[PDB]
């Protein structure tokens, strides 16, 4: 019955707050000395009570419905069953509401928000104050050494919240302990032997006051000791145990304490003894953990040198292969320090400094993990190159000047290039072979997050490689090869492109340093290789105009473009695929258009008009043959495509007249004369552009255009009489490679340029009657007859092209070409399925708009089922 009733008592107890944890966990603006005051009087009336009232409130503060009661508490010989039958209570209790951490974790939320400031505050002083009543001290006190009998069953209980409060008691209680040790030494002790070896002479000891001297030196030291004894304690019980409890946030609430033990009291922590606890947990299992160790190292940063020499390895490793990586990004943060430090062998530091260059596209504007990852590892790239410029010139003094700039720097640029190029090398051994091209891009990139750290020797970088004497003196990458150019270019274009990227910075910035010299760059770069053609005109494409006149150098521009004109004269131009020129040429000229400045616009206008000017030329005279397409499409053809892709091209009824019959309406005459390397950069690409100027000036009115019509009515009459020279039965080339490669290209411009008139047509308002009825009138049908068979041909020579590649037998009609079974053709540039596909989708294009033979194109599905996937994706 006794028991039954106890038990009844246990289950229908509701959770009640005690007075103690009431004015802690409700007070908004607490006097938490007077609180500690009252308490720690008490003790000294009512041990027991004091004892009940301490324990229920760190009850309180679980959310524990269980109470002790001051019989409980009475002996410590009880403690270990008591906190056993409290444990019993607070397991079989099936809701709990963490009050003290949820205080801490969600204020806002919390049904006592400042109970956890006040709790902290409460047994951070707790100790203080309790000396100041002389409880401390009195051998240890009483207070002391209840509050430990208390404290510690609870810190290793089965309860992961008794045994975080406890925890956290006792380490609260440690804070002030370990500054009150030093406290007392270098306040009192140290302030008071000064004072006891000061009055032994002159022979006037004052021998009473040598009394009182050793007398208070003496007291003060004996509790000195006292206080070392709870500090070796508290170590003893709970943080030697606590440190890897299996709840990760006492662990890193023993992490986040020892590090101000160390603070406080490093003769004592500052010791590999207690150091070795965090190298520990550098590999607990647990991401928290991890970061919170690596948040304390450098606060903590020769017990220092053997921890680092311990645990370097690990930091290192973390850093290169952790699942985190906000984890590695800390790891970094640490290895600048201990590179700063000379902790860190070579080989240590290439496996960090090559971490900056990476695969991915990474943007130095973002505020991701990934872009604050590299962002550390040029911290850590900035400080070796710190480490190296000051080893380098350590016993050397240097001239005023090298190479046009000062000494230091060109010293600087040229042990930062190095490292640039060693890092580089290292990470392309790390990974699978790239070409060039992902290699430039790949250290372009790298460039970028560094301009933070090398944004001032951009200046120099322009300086230095404009330098025109020999790169040496009496004593570095400097750029004294082709390949040590690009890597400057290359990392001149990544440093200032990602200064105008880089949040944060103030306008002009980048242009301050680079404006003055761009000029000076374009008049000397060998820009003939367009690895440094791309690089430089990228710096220039770098700028928009406000750019420009904010530095004073607006009156440059023209200049500048005059020798960007000269240099697009002088070069040969390719159709545009994979031409690293067409495209930094493309680039600039858009970017010259976006500048909104006519006086440049006519640079180009004028460009463009020389060039068609000296086009009719070749044509009265060239054409009245490799040789003759070669020069056709390498100076006249691409170039005008290119410029027309920002500025209008029209052929005056004259030229256009000119090209369409000595040109393109012989080029099936042309094309069985020449390589197949020249066949294969003949196209009809600029056709279609002229088009599009047309279309365009058609569509910026919607009362027809007269000669605009004549202009593209004439362009399609020439590409029917290319189909009519290529499909009819006198074609004695019909069937080889360069056949193709011409059906090809021309039913590809071709079929651009009809879609493009078919939509616009089917763009103009019955309203209309006069341009509708003169687009039936110039291109209806469409698509004709020798159309319809060409683009049959090309269709079928692509499709055994890729069967073959597989040996597929495909069927075919009766009367097509067997001989399409042997074809085989290595030069497309992604491949036969590539071209198959683009092409079919064409052809989808134009049947979707029903302007081919349905009759005919139907032979597209006769082998869908033998050609693939994606193929048959497209059938769909």
């Amino acid at each position: 019955s006794k028991q039954d009733q106890e038990t009844y008592l246990e289950t229908i107890k509701d959770f009640q707050p005690t007075e103690l944890f009431q004015v802690l966990a409700t007070s908004e603006d607490l006097s938490i000395d007077e609180l500690l005051r009252d308490s720690l009087e008490s003790y000294s009336q009512d041990r027991d009570r004091f004892l009940q009232e301490f324990i229920n409130l760190l009850l309180c503060c679980c959310g524990a419905i269980a109470r002790l009661e001051v019989h409980d508490v009475h002996s410590n010989e009880s403690s270990n069953e008591t906190v056993g039958e409290l444990q019993l209570l607070f397991q079989r209790q099936k809701v709990h509401e963490f009050h003290l951490l949820i205080s801490k974790d969600s204020k806002k939320k919390s049904k006592y928000p400042p109970l956890y400031a006040n709790f902290v505050e409460f047994m951070f002083r707790l100790m203080d104050v309790a000396n100041d009543l002389q409880l401390l001290y009195v051998g240890t006190g009483p207070l002391i050494i209840d509050l430990l009998t208390w404290l510690s069953p609870l810190s290793v209980c089965k309860i992961r919240s008794l045994r975080y409060i406890a925890t956290l008691t006792l380490y609260l209680f440690q804070d002030f302990l370990t500054d009150h040790v030093v406290d007392l030494d270098k306040n009192y002790l140290s302030k008071l032997s000064k004072q006891l070896s000061v009055e032994n002479k002159k022979k006037r000891p004052n021998g009473k006051t040598v009394e009182k001297l050793e007398s208070t030196i003496a007291e003060i030291q004996s509790s000195k000791m006292v206080t070392q004894g709870i500090i070796d304690n508290i170590i003893k019980l709970c943080f030697v145990h606590r440190f890897k409890d299996v709840d990760e946030t006492i662990r890193c609430e023993s992490m986040v304490h020892l590090a101000s033990w160390t603070k406080s009291f490093p003769e004592y922590f500052l010791k590999v003894t207690f150091l070795k606890y965090f190298g520990w947990l550098l590999s607990d299992s647990s991401v928290t953990v991890r970061l919170q160790v690596l948040k304390i190292l450098p606060q903590l940063i020769s017990a220092v040198r053997q921890f680092f020499e311990r645990f370097k390895e690990r930091i290192l490793e973390i850093a290169l292969k952790d699942s985190n990586l906000e984890v590695r990004l800390s790891a970094v943060q640490v290895l600048v320090e201990v590179a700063s430090l000379g902790y860190l062998e070579d080989t240590e530091i290439l496996s960090i400094s090559s971490l900056i260059f990476e695969d991915n596209e990474i943007k130095v504007s973002s505020l991701g993990k990934n872009s604050r990852y590299l962002a550390s590892v040029a911290k850590f790239f900035a400080c070796i190159t710190e480490e190296k410029f000051q080893e380098f010139t350590n016993n050397r003094v240097l001239p005023k000047e090298l190479f046009d700039v000062k000494g230091s720097s060109a010293v600087r640029i040229g042990i930062f290039m190095n490292l640039l190029n060693e890092s580089l090398t290292e990470y392309l051994q790390k990974v699978p072979q790239i070409g060039s091209e992902k290699r430039i891009h790949i250290l372009f990139q790298a460039a970028e997050f560094l301009y933070p750290y090398f944004g001032s020797l951009i200046k120099d970088i322009c300086k230095v490689l404009t330098f025109e004497g020999e790169f040496t003196h009496e004593s570095l990458l400097l750029p004294t090869d082709s390949n040590n150019i690009i890597l400057y270019v290359t990392t001149l274009h990544g440093l200032a492109y990602g200064g105008t990227h880089m949040r944060g910075q103030p306008k002009f910035k980048v242009a301050e340093a680079v404006l003055p010299h761009l000029d000076q760059l374009i008049k000397r770069l060998p820009i003939e290789s367009s690895n440094v053609l791309a690089s430089i005109l990228g710096v220039f494409n770098l700028f928009a105009f406000e750019d420009w006149i904010h530095t004073g150098y607006e009156k440059d521009i023209r200049k500048i473009l005059e020798k960007i004109i000269k240099a697009f004269n002088e070069s040969t131009l390719t159709s545009g695929a994979q031409d690293l020129k067409y495209k930094s040429f493309s680039e600039t000229v858009s970017q010259v258009r976006k500048l909104g400045f006519n006086e440049l616009d006519e640079l180009w206008l004028n460009h463009i008009s020389q060039l068609k000017i000296h086009l009719g030329k070749f044509l009265e005279e060239k054409l009245h043959n490799d040789e003759n397409m070669n020069t056709l499409y390498g100076v006249f053809l691409n170039k005008l495509a290119l410029l027309g892709k920002v500025y209008p091209i029209e052929f005056q009824e004259n030229l256009l007249s000119l090209f369409l019959n000595r040109f393109v309406q012989r080029l099936p005459q042309i094309g069985v004369h020449c390589q197949l390397e020249t066949i294969q950069e003949i196209h009809l690409k600029l056709l279609a552009l002229l088009t599009t100027w047309q279309l365009q000036k058609w569509v910026d009115i919607l009362p027809v255009s007269e000669f605009s019509l004549r202009t593209v009515s004439s362009i399609v009459k020439s590409f029917k009489v290319i189909f009519d020279a290529l499909s009819s039965d006198t074609n004695d080339n019909d069937g080889t490679l360069g056949d193709f490669l011409l059906k090809w290209s021309t039913s590809n411009s071709f079929i651009d340029i009809i879609i493009s008139l078919k939509v616009f047509e089917l763009g103009v308002a019955e309203s209309e009657k006069s341009w509708r009825h003169a687009l039936r009138e110039n291109f209806v049908p469409y698509v004709t007859d020798s159309a319809n068979q060409v683009l049959l041909k090309v269709f079928l020579y692509l499709e055994s092209l890729f069967a073959n590649e597989s040996s597929e037998h495909l069927d075919r009609n009766p009367q097509e070409d067997v001989n399409l079974n042997d074809i085989k053709y290595d030069g497309f540039g992604d491949g036969c399925e590539k071209e198959l596909l683009l092409f079919t989708i064409k052809l989808k294009g134009l049947m979707k708009l029903g302007l081919l033979d349905e009759a005919l194109f139907s032979r597209i599905a006769l082998n869908k089922e033998k050609l693939g996937p994606l193929y048959a994706k497209v059938i769909e």
